């Protein structure tokens, strides 16, 4: 069972580069607006202690270089929404897909189209960690790369890359500019909080194993959600939500294994280990496949 | 450090649906030609034991229905190159990228755009195993999905998917229709040769694990190339060539760990196991990152 990004063509046609001063990063061109991180307007020295409201007053439309490839798009208006700069341009992107801006939950996955200078470099699948970082693969100049999900040719944009933290994980915003987690767009000592394992995803992976005939771990017990949540937290596992129980519905229905029965199976694995057995060929419990990722991998979606 | 696929947009614009009789799969539309697996001309019975030249001569242009999204393309010619059917259509694909057909060597990596009924489903990075299978993620209806690399906007197509073997691994051809491996497009049970591990890729990935701040596997020993290759063969690893040592140069220069030093680390990992520890998040020695893949993603 391997990770699988969404096809990225619909997002590739929306990638541009945004330059202000000497700073160049990536932007997302949808209809007649270009979205990018607001720290583009900072100098290498401003970023240490910025005042974004007053830095933006000093800027004009003619201070922003937006390019689709080498083709300039004239900026006809600018504004700041949270941590995102919105540059109105004079051309509506004819490649604009049907799209939505969504804010995702910790544990959810998305594809990231890594870009440099507005040029798509690669695509890979990421999970939002419970500490609101992603273990992405970004180099300098990757800021403004976006993460997304596709559902029947509507692109749901959920992530915009802003920075790398000291431990090498990445932080960013949704497309309305609101950071995921307690991070701010200033170059100061910031630390990701302690991470936990995404329980709903581990369960999805156990269902994937059952679907493929590996079911040695199914046991004979059950548990309540509240009791499972209290035990899981003792192993640094995330508690389950009512929404988590519901998105596990299809896999539970497909296998005939009740969600709370699978919780008791997981609890036994946490309490006693795997005893040198494997699951889907792993001795480690994998937590970066959502229930939709498992469904998607076994359905010929689009 | 993640497995990273090429952006699939240039290939997405080339995927179409090919239907012959009751069989439907994906085709690759470039210019005025549509390439697809030739077993689309087989019925459920033909596939059990086909004589393809005999089956093809009996087909007409109107037997093949090609759909690009909603438009139907008119087939105006058909021929066969090894296991690949080539349908000439009456319209050029305006989205044809600069492209080349290439045959990749075992151990090389490529991106796969998995498709169903001519519509893209997902993209992921794959490696040609030394036994010429690939460990892909394909389901029914994925035949005709292609593998590719992209270099400065030129798409090098290297694989077309044909079937899943009973072990769950996958087999297919280059775009000239020649299978990778000793397989045939007849629905009969087919085993592959015993697989081996791509040593140069494992070494590249350990270098990536050092670039990313993880050194627990390193040790002080060093080894000769031949002495490493003896242990490598013992554990069913592919030989390491002097070309491989040179390919790993940039990675050894970057980290200040000589290649034969990293080989001694890997040999200790092979003999002692990993003791329950992990490298770059994995519990097993990963072998589907080439040195180029590491260099690109780490620089
Ligand atoms: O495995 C596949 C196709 N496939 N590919 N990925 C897959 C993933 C999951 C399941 C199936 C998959 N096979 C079986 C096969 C095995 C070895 C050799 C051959 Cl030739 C076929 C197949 C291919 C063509 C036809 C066909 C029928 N009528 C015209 N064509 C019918 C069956």
């Amino acid at each position: 069972f391997r990770k699988m990004a969404f096809p990225s063509g619909k997002v590739e046609g929306c990638m541009v580069q945004v330059t202000c001063g000497t700073t160049t990063l990536n932007g997302l061109w949808l209809d007649d607006v270009v979205y990018c991180p607001r720290h583009v307007i900072c100098t290498s020295e401003d970023i240490l202690n910025p005042n974004y409201e007053d830095l933006l007053i000093r800027k004009s439309n003619h201070n922003f270089l937006v390019q689709a490839g080498n083709v300039q798009l004239r900026v006809i208006g600018h504004s700041m929404q949270n941590c995102v700069l919105k540059l109105k341009v004079d051309t509506a992107n004819p490649k604009t897909p049907k799209y939505k801006f969504v804010r995702i939950q910790p544990g959810q996955t998305f594809s990231v189209l890594a870009c440099y200078n507005g040029s798509p470099s690669g695509v890979y699948q990421c999970a939002m960690r419970p500490n609101f970082t992603i273990k992405g693969s970004f180099l300098n100049g990757s800021c403004g790369s976006v993460g997304f999900n596709i559902d029947y040719d509507c692109v749901s944009f959920c992530y915009m890359h802003h920075m790398e933290l000291p431990t090498g994980v990445h932080a960013g915003t949704d497309l309305e500019g609101n950071f995921y987690g307690p991070f701010v767009d200033r170059q100061t000592a910031q630390a990701a909080g302690t991470d936990t394992t995404i329980t709903v995803n581990v369960l999805a992976w156990l269902y994937a194993a059952v679907i493929n005939g590996d079911r040695w771990f199914l046991n004979a017990r059950t548990t309540t959600l509240n009791d499972f949540n209290l035990v899981a937290m003792k192993y640094n596992y995330e508690p389950l939500t009512q929404d988590h129980v519901d998105i596990l519905g299809p896999l539970s229905a497909q296998t005939g294994i009740a969600v709370l029965d699978m919780c008791a199976s997981l609890k036994e694995l946490l309490q006693n280990g795997m005893n040198g057995r494997t699951i889907l060929g792993s001795a480690l419990l994998e937590d970066e496949f959502t229930p939709f990722d498992v469904v998607r991998q076994c359905s010929g979606v689009v």
